[PDB]
């Protein structure tokens, strides 16, 4: 539907930051599954269970075939490599889905999604009404107009009761902010762990005859780039959700003050909201104040009275 | 069609839990077919038909070429590996399809799908009727209104006879719950079976000269992750279907009590349902009570009488 | 078009059974083309042209390079492997297409597809007619109504002549049933033929120096699974087409008995069908009896007479 | 557009036979580019420049590395292999496109495509006209009806002049029939040429030290299957285009005989066609005779006279 | 939009010739990136820095491992191979895009694309006008008709001023013709350059110990086929653009002669075009003369006068 | 929506230059991930830590196996290769996205996107108004016309207040121009860095026994082509954005001069713009001056007065 209105700018960047976050998660994963391999080599002179590093030059020979060379690469990869280096693309992808699920849950939860689809449905008609064009400053339009005055009154009573919508949007962003804090807590705490050069001591000498081997992870660099890039990405994410939250706290969105509009419209009979209907009003005000302005007329009783006089006449 | 109304929240999470369940089933399968390989190495000093594990160090030589190294990998993979480790992604995929087939069968079975497509078709018009806007508190609308009063009466008689729809939805969720119990019965019972390090004794010494070989499954870890992840996923699935079932049992959905609505509408002439028409009413009530409220007016005979007086006039 | 009505439940499961049948046919084929390889090894001590199977252990050497190892794998694969093991996915795919072609041929054959597109086109209008809503228990609607009475009479005469449609649907399912019987006749007769371990005696000793070689087909297991799975699948297919056929035979679908409906409608003037128009009626009755019920009114001459009196008036 | 009418059953099977023809052409090509490789081995004891075929057994050694083994495979593949074996999938694909281009050229050629888009456009309206429903056995409809009588008369004169459309459809199928004959002339003449086992004598002994080598084409079998399958496919193609051609010759489609319809309609004033307008009529008659029947009324002058009397009145 | 009218047959074949041109460009490129490899072998007895070509036979040994065999293949590929052999698919693709850009630039350039979208927009209405049906041989239609007479007069003045559209179409085809001449100038001049067998003298003996090496490009044949195929393709392209150009030159398209139509319509008051409005007329005349014929009536002043008399009346 | 109007020719080439820029970025990246490999060979006689380059010829032997040959290739690739050579396709892709984000941000920013969607919405109706057709030289149209006069007056006041739209478009192109300058600053400064032949001195002799190795990057050439091609591409990009910027500076787009149009229309009562409404007018003028011309009539008060007199009458 026309839910583009329903997403402020802090939700729209958030939409696309939650897309390139996916694109690196998939791009790293499809890369990981492709090779994610290592090249493990022994060390003859070992000290500390570490490579002691002790005419023309010639090649060294360890007298080993291809498979046990492949075997040793698996083990040092299996055990002497960090889980974080291996499951990095599969991890942020998981996180990328939550930030999506923690937006569309709002739109998709039925007890609210009816309220949303109702709130929008009336506002287009109110935005499109010919009669407000007169009242903002024929008879068939009056029947249509008054027909809308009634459901507006029922809608005003039907949805102002609940408070679940504001609770969800609150419950939604608050966890995503909480979620953001943890990603930075551990991810930086292990980004140092990945690195090209690595040494493994794995205790297989009945099979090869060597104990310690030096390997080399070719992708440790690139995965470091995505992490530093991803972290920098998610930092900008974390500030977006922080800002709108403070805005949700500072502004006290349960109620809306019509008192500025009623000066201009010169309508002394217009009520304020109580709960769950000013929040959605507070939202669409963020898109623009226009739709809220056109809505003052269908709410005022004297505006109906003006129609009712013109309709009787 | 507009079957989004037809799926409560317990059916909507169920829809998407039955999507990522697919995504790991395909992601594991496309991974499995790619390599699903092993690296089998012999053991010179064997005891118990097990690897006895008995200047500078040097490589061991078994004096073997690439193919018989590939050959032995197949056999130990073929026979000394668990079917569960190999066919895991192809298995949950199968299960993933059933949970889909055990939802759309309801929508797709024709003896009911007509009833559903009829039940929805009338309710939009009843939801969209201008005349209820008056009656909930012109003449052309009355012909349209009374035209709907009749088919409503025929629909009220046509579908209230059967009870197949409630039987299907019952027969549907009950097997999915039953299905969930079995997945946990065996899957945990064999998740321990998969593991990186494995040893095979395969009796081929006329061809290699060795009997026992130690292999290494590189993917045993990741498949363990998907299983523990999948099982945790399906647990949340199993609770969803459990809850709605209890709700289907506790609430006695064959009949619906209008008696709360008739207080507010102030309509003493409004009948209750008997069977297969309150269940579908009980459903859409879960989406919202609104559509049920607008439907009280087209059902009451005095409401028709009110129209009939206004239509005669 | 709206041909969903045209497919009973025995045609709808048949539609989707003829989809997963495809998915394994393609999944096996794309797998087959990928490797479908073998690992052929010689046997030094041979008896019967069979592998006689005659300090620490050491590797055996046949003194052979990679290509002639690849060469021998081709030949034993080429000649000492069953065609059924190799062309299995390419075979059921062929069969999968026939079961599709042996459904849409009905819809696509023009001499009938006009009749179908005509039969449906009138029935929507008859289903949608406002006047039947009165007659089932204004003047502009009468012109529209009587306009439909005429083409109905012409349609009643135009299509009741032929009998090709019933012949096609008969000729269609009968071959698919016949087709199903053969798939089970040979496929089980050769599913035993595939197997992991195989031995080939191929007479190439001028090139290798060995005669007999033991190979190993890694995919013999999985292809056995698809076959047992496919066969179990097609068994359920074969029963579907068997049931509707018996139903086509038991029920004598050339003619339809209106005699039950005419009791309820209280219309003594309503004729029965003769041929090729009750069959299509017998079909849509399977979807629901409703559309047939709404159609009794446009067929009865007194119903036209009732309109004709109201139209004259 | 609604050009489904424009394709008889001989054009519709032809459409889909020209699809699976593509699917094997692409499936063979994507397979060919993948490997299309050979395994060339020397022969020590040669006679006639042919492999003379002259304790336990042991491997033979030619003392050769991997690349010159790869080198020799290219040359014997390059020169001592038939072009037909290598370019088979790329060849029928070419032919597959012609049979498509030799259908849509008709629809796409503008001097005719206007005539087609005109012929169809009028016939829907004539099919949809309410007034023919009366005349086949109000005033606003008469203006619409007579409005169509005029452009029909102009269309009758505008397009009956030319004869290009019948010439194209003739020129179209005649070459496709001619084309079919050649495919069978050469393709069977070289299908014998492909085969698994092959021997090459290539004169490179300064580089390897051997002259003659025996290779093995692994795909010679499968390509033989596609050819025998393709040829059997195109035979069924060749008969389709043969049949409609004879039908185009036997039936003398430049003119159409209305004389059967005019008996039933009881209209003695109705003219026959001369050229290029009966052919398109002869076509749509093949789809059904109905549309031609509804068209007799807008063509008869007395039918206009009947309208003209009712329009004057 | 409905720009199918805007492309004559010489533009429509040109559209599809510029599609298969793409399909070989991509098919060669995706093939090139896949391997595009060589098999370089040394030559022991060299003369002229060329391979001198100087019991049973045995393999020759150069005593070399896999990588320096891979190394040498790169260098002889890098330096002793023609750029044309390597970048062929990436080259015609570039050219394939220009011929597309040198068509849609016309449609996409805004100063004209408004004129085109205006010229088409009026012509549909003029084609669809009911009143021309009378005039080619009610009052509300006259207001609509005369409403169109005015904008036609303004359009006649608004666009006849410029001459950019004819200049673009001229400037467009002239470069594509010029472009075609160059492709044949160089491409044939280097198609001889590619070839299977090649020899490289690369001066690396400190690393291998050999100087000269004979390589073999396996794809030199196929790329030769695409070039000869592509060149033959583009020849047919080059004639298309040549023909329409001569037609643009011979015919003097700045002005259009109405003088043939005005005989048939019997309208002595109808003006000819001057510039940029007869060219677009000359175009659509190529699609068909019909739309031009229907347009004579809205242009004639006496035709307006005929309407103006009927509108006054 | 119909935002094709909103993009001048300098934005349309910019759209497609920002597409092929993507196509090489992805084509280089998917190529890079595929191999991006090297072939590192040692050098026995080294001088300066550089390859000293010091019967029949024979192969040199370094006595090394495949993996340590693979190992050394990683290290010289890892450390002795430029980051620019490796991350080139991943870099311009990043830049390619900015130039896209630095266009759609304008369309997507909500505080303006409402203004844009409003500005367009009124202009279609004004373009489509029948009454302007009269006024540029009935009563129901006057109500529609005057209805538009009012919202035009409100729109004239509502949006002329702000100046954010002109600020964004300014802030948008100015950074893209600034961005272009940097790409040329560094990219040419390192394009020399990539090259086929390279030598690495990496200090691993405990593992191989050699210190210095000569490698060869096979893709250094092609990446050089894309860079020189890309740079030439982006130069043409950089001039486009330069031109429109100067045009935005020279022309003083905050205000628009109606004074030329008012001569032709002969309307002395028509006001000029002040800010943020002439800029968008200045834009659409670039598409064509027509829409601006039709807009003069709905803005002039005497034009309303002309309607108001005709509406009163």
């Amino acid at each position: 539907p026309a839910y583009r209105i329903l997403k402020p700018w802090w939700d729209v960047f958030t939409d696309y930051i939650s897309i390139v976050m996916l694109m690196i998660a998939v791009f790293g994963g499809t890369l990981q599954v492709t090779q994610d391999k290592m090249i493990c080599l022994p060390c003859k002179w070992v000290t500390k269970d570490s490579c002691n590093d002790s005419t023309g030059p010639t090649g060294i020979k360890y007298d080993l075939d291809r498979h046990q060379y492949n075997y040793v690469d698996a083990v040092c990869y299996e055990n002497r490599l960090h889980w974080f280096a291996k499951y990095f693309p599969y991890l942020v992808l998981l996180h990328t889905l939550i930030f999506l699920a923690c937006s569309n849950f709002w739109f998709k939860f039925p007890r609210t999604s009816s309220k949303l689809e109702h709130f929008v449905s009336i506002l287009l008609k109110c935005f499109d009404s010919p009669w407000t064009t007169r009242a903002l400053s024929d008879k068939k339009e009056g029947e249509q107009a008054k027909a809308l005055f009634e459901k507006v009154k029922k809608f005003r009573t039907h949805v102002e009761e609940g408070d679940i919508v504001y609770r969800l949007y609150m419950r939604q962003t608050i966890i995503k902010v909480i979620k953001f804090a943890l990603i930075i807590c551990y991810t930086v705490y292990y980004v140092h762990n990945i690195k090209f050069d690595v040494d493994c001591t794995v205790d297989i000498e009945s099979l090869t005859g060597y104990r310690t081997y030096r390997c080399a992870h070719p992708l440790a660099t690139l995965f470091k780039i995505l992490a530093s890039f991803y972290i920098s990405l998610v930092i900008f994410y974390g500030l977006i959700c922080m800002y709108t939250l403070w805005w949700m706290l500072r502004r006290s969105l349960k109620k809306y003050s019509f008192e500025s509009i009623r000066e201009e419209s010169s309508y002394s009979d217009i009520p304020d909201v109580k709960n769950d209907f000013a929040f959605m009003l507070h939202l669409i005000d963020q898109y623009d104040p226009l739709y809220s302005k056109r809505f003052a007329v269908f709410l005022s009783e004297v505006s109906e009275n003006k129609l009712r006089q013109l309709n009787l006449n």
